[PDB]
């Protein structure tokens, strides 16, 4: 019953309770050296009193070499307001650029 959001929900605003966990699932292929990071370049929440985050990678069930898996970000809003979760698919030693893929979801808590 946790909200499960995927790349299709880029730009969505989800109404959520403070303390409620939201699961974001994004395609991700570690064999490229790219992964999803907060727009700033790390896996950590920009501010934990606003929302906390945990992350885990799941490889593809096919176990096929070179095949993409899925990263799961478990986000829990901790304060009322509308929180932008802004992620960017990057190689962490290069950082973002014009052609980097981005994902955003807004989490609105009362």
């Amino acid at each position: 019953m946790s909200h499960k959001v995927t790349k299709a929900h880029n730009g969505a605003t989800l109404t959520v309770a403070v303390g409620e966990l939201v699961e974001i699932q994004l395609p991700s292929n570690p064999t490229t050296g790219f992964a999803w990071y907060f727009e700033g370049g790390t896996k950590e929440s920009p501010n934990e009193s606003m929302f906390t985050v945990e992350n885990k990678y799941f490889p593809p069930d096919s176990k096929l070499l070179g095949a993409g898996g899925t990263e799961h970000f478990h986000v829990t809003v901790k304060a009322a307001g509308t929180h932008a979760v802004n992620l960017t698919y990057m190689r962490p030693w290069t950082g973002p650029s014009h052609d980097s893929e981005r994902f955003t979801v807004y989490l609105k808590a009362n």
